[PDB]
């Protein structure tokens, strides 16, 4: 993972994106489903197979807000900087705050809404690095990209960002295999109830989040299903902050 000085620079470049990542980490950690949804898990809190969730919950509770972490601390917050450095580290991707200009663009790409939908409070774009970025464009070849929504409980988004959407392979289920997506945000939103994020977040403590996926083309509103995880990636996050 990045060292502290590098993490401080990365967080300073985009405080809201860094905050989002700390918020989604807190949501996955605080969930009763932490065992399955906090993946990836920070290795410094694991003894081989044994994940020390109580030590991690305690240290997450001691994190100051990101403004305090950056503006004073250098060696005032050793454990905090170790954890936040890990949260903000990835060789695969990074996240960028985007403007309400970008929400219009998302509507243009997904379709004019058939149903009234709320505008997100925050919008983020995921940028992929190689090899994952080149691999996705290799898989795409000349096929078109379509943009579709996938709602989920807040405590799944740490895993969704780092691992992609779960593409279930269970012929043993009512819903069968695949990832469900829709071009109607009002249908995706039903799958994105408010959850608890981070009490020290710039975004606010209570968030809903909807993924916008890039899919390689290959009443109620209409949904579709993708069974091959190489054919989609999460490209945007729509974040709604409860008032
Ligand atoms: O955003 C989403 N987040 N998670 C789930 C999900 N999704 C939509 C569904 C519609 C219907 C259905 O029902 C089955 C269909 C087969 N037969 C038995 C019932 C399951 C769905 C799961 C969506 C969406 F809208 F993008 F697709």
């Amino acid at each position: 993972s990045m060292g502290w000085a590098a993490a401080r620079e990365a967080a300073g470049r985009d405080m809201l994106a860094a905050d989002l990542r700390c918020s989604l980490f807190a949501s996955a950690l605080q969930s009763y489903k932490r065992d399955s949804v906090l993946r990836p898990f920070p290795a410094s809190y694991a003894r081989g197979d044994c994940k020390d969730f109580e030590a991690l919950l305690a240290d997450a509770s001691k994190l100051p807000n990101l403004k305090e972490l950056l503006q004073s601390s250098g060696d005032n917050h050793k454990r905090a900087w170790d954890l936040v450095s890990w949260i903000l580290s990835s060789k695969v991707l990074t996240i960028h705050s985007a403007g309400k200009a970008e929400f219009e663009k998302i509507q243009k790409l997904t379709g004019a809404p058939h149903t009234p939908v709320p505008a997100p409070d925050f919008l983020f774009e995921i940028e992929y690095f190689d090899p994952a970025n080149a691999k996705f464009y290799e898989t795409k070849g000349e096929r078109d990209l379509i943009y579709a929504f996938h709602g989920s409980r807040l405590e799944n988004f740490h895993s969704i960002i780092h691992n992609g959407l779960h593409c279930h392979l269970n012929k043993t289920s009512l819903f069968g295999e695949g990832t469900y997506l829709t071009s109607d945000l009002s249908l995706a939103l039903i799958y994105s109830p408010h959850g608890h994020g981070w009490q020290h977040s710039l975004l606010g403590p209570i968030l809903s989040c909807v993924a916008v996926c890039e899919v390689i083309d290959h009443i109620p509103p209409k949904y579709f299903v993708v069974t091959n995880n190489q054919l989609l990636r999460v490209k945007y996050l729509l974040v709604y902050s409860q008032k």
